[PDB]
């Protein structure tokens, strides 16, 4: 079972933290922001539909606050999860799933540098299974 739309609520409470939390959802914060119309859908896109935003907005000009949608934009601490990467869902519960944190702030560069030497490590590695092939 996990879960579906709240699945991914429910591990982004736990993962995110903030240093020491490990709470494992029923975020409160997280519910009522849920009603942005275009975030819900979005969320409920991700959860049991692979690519979710979840943007944290601190200060500066018009900040995001607890904003985010399923793509759109960060302009923002925020944090992209997979959940049935075309269509992987009414089975596993997203057993794919792949997360991965974006802080505030480039940094937009230097996460660009370690995606980069991580997919190096992965052709030094296996080779692939003909997907990445020559």
């Amino acid at each position: 079972m996990g879960d579906h739309s709240q699945k991914d609520s429910p591990e982004d409470f736990i993962i995110n933290r903030l240093s020491q939390a490990l709470g494992i959802q029923k975020e409160k914060i997280k519910k009522s922001l849920e009603t942005q119309q275009d975030d819900k859908g979005e969320v409920t896109n991700k959860d049991e539909f692979i690519q979710q935003d979840n943007s944290t907005n601190i200060l500066w000009v018009s900040g995001q606050s607890e904003k985010c949608t399923f793509y759109y934009g960060q302009l923002i601490d925020k944090f992209k999860k997979k959940g049935i990467a075309i269509k992987l869902g009414l089975h596993k519960l997203t057993n794919e799933n792949v997360a991965k944190d974006v802080v505030v702030v480039l940094l937009e560069h230097l996460n660009s540098v370690f995606n980069e030497i991580m997919s190096p490590v992965m052709q030094n590695p296996l080779n692939q299974q003909g997907w990445t092939d020559l």
